[PDB]
């Protein structure tokens, strides 16, 4: 991965509750993403995690809990993987 710890503006204060958020493979959600970051996961790990596991908060946590903020080492037969 690379550094991080502040960078990016959070932007996106307030207003416009639902922009778009249909059930469609995309990207995650900030809440969805933010959501996560509350469990304890790092939100680099929660965006990760959604995209790991296509996007499903539940799925991520899923596993981001099961095994506590490090995500799964062999989830990919040939990927990324601390080893």
């Amino acid at each position: 991965g690379s550094s991080g710890s502040s960078g990016n503006p959070h932007m996106w204060w307030l207003q416009d509750a639902d922009p778009e958020n249909n059930s469609r493979q995309a990207s995650p959600s900030q809440e969805s993403i933010n959501q996560l970051v509350y469990m304890g996961f790092d939100t680099v790990v929660a965006e990760a995690a959604l995209r790991v596991f296509g996007g499903n908060v539940q799925l991520a946590a899923q596993t981001l809990a099961h095994h506590g903020g490090s995500l799964p080492p062999d989830l990919q037969f040939s990927g990324p993987s601390s080893g």
